[PDB]
């Protein structure tokens, strides 16, 4: 009923996420419940780098009790949030999980409420989000635990560490997290996305990091779909095909097969990722994939992405 919502990198800040959803007319929440939400979000016992590296709650003898009381009240607030706009599209440019914010549980519950009440949203694949994907996809492999040791070496994921510790303390269940992963999170994931104006032969391409047409061509090759750039409409059709193949990988629990960990170390380090098999790593890290192509004579394009 207005322009698409495009959110910057949230860094797992659930209150920032809430604020945008309220200010953009997606959700209604009372002022008193908003204040309760902000209070829970900034509880000293949940803040890392406050009295130690760890949030105080995780060194407390009664950590389970503390976390249970926070969790039940948090979920009571979620249950009082109403989605009031199901037509406005919400695009998350990424970093909604596994990042500097307090705990991934908070944004996971928000995503679940958005989905359950019919909001339209999409999540652009990021290096942070990919660690959550891998942890969930390899849950059984890792002995029924959410872990991602090698990916955790290249980025700070306080909010995911807090999730792991809360699960270890018995306050949050693997089954709840995994249900949200499979039922909510993974089917709203896109590698790249777009807004298309067919009459103007113009397209806006959205991605977590800086890419060009060369990345999209590499992705079409990686997923074995035809690449066409004969028009803005044709490029949109190509992007649809790329995301359809990606969703099949999401469904089979095989997103983690689209990269190797050496690609992610070199991605973090800032290197070129020019080999065809590295194109997913090159896209999420915004690294060189051959010559960067940002103009076509056959249509107008603007690229929209986050920064670092």
């Amino acid at each position: 009923p207005m322009t698409d919502i495009s959110m910057g990198d949230l860094h797992a800040n659930a209150l920032l996420f809430l604020n945008i959803l309220v200010r953009q007319g997606i959700i209604a929440i009372s002022p008193e419940n908003y204040a309760k939400f902000a209070e829970i979000y900034t509880l000293p016992e949940l803040q890392a780098d406050y009295w130690g590296t760890e949030a105080p709650v995780f060194s407390a003898e009664n950590k389970q009790e503390r976390l249970e009381e926070i969790k039940k009240q948090y979920n009571a607030l979620i249950a009082q949030i109403k989605i009031i706009n199901t037509k406005k599209l919400i695009r998350l440019i990424g970093d909604e999980l596994v990042d500097r914010g307090v705990i991934d549980y908070f944004i996971l519950k928000l995503l679940q409420a958005l989905y359950d009440q019919g909001a339209d949203f999409e999540i652009l694949l990021s290096n942070h989000g990919i660690e959550f994907v891998e942890a969930c996809e390899l849950f059984k492999e890792n002995g029924n635990k959410l872990v991602a040791k090698r990916l955790g070496n290249i980025q700070h994921g306080n909010s995911f560490h807090a999730l792991q510790e809360a699960i270890a303390a018995g306050a949050i269940s693997n089954e709840e997290v995994l249900n949200i992963y499979h039922q909510v999170y993974k089917k709203h994931l896109k590698i790249i996305s777009y807004s298309l104006d067919p009459d103007a032969n113009e397209i806006k391409v959205f991605s977590h990091a800086g890419i060009g047409l060369n990345h999209i061509r590499g992705l079409a090759r990686k997923f074995k779909v035809p690449y066409s750039e004969e028009s803005a409409v044709d490029l949109a059709k190509t992007i649809d095909a790329i995301n359809k193949k990606f969703a099949e990988k999401a469904s089979s629990g095989e997103i983690h097969t689209l990269y190797t960990h050496d690609m992610m170390y070199r991605g973090y380090a800032g290197e070129h990722l020019n080999s065809t098999d590295e194109v997913v790593a090159a896209t999420v890290w915004g690294r060189e994939y051959g010559d960067l192509i940002r103009t076509s004579k056959k249509f107008k394009i603007t690229f929209i992405h986050g920064h670092d």
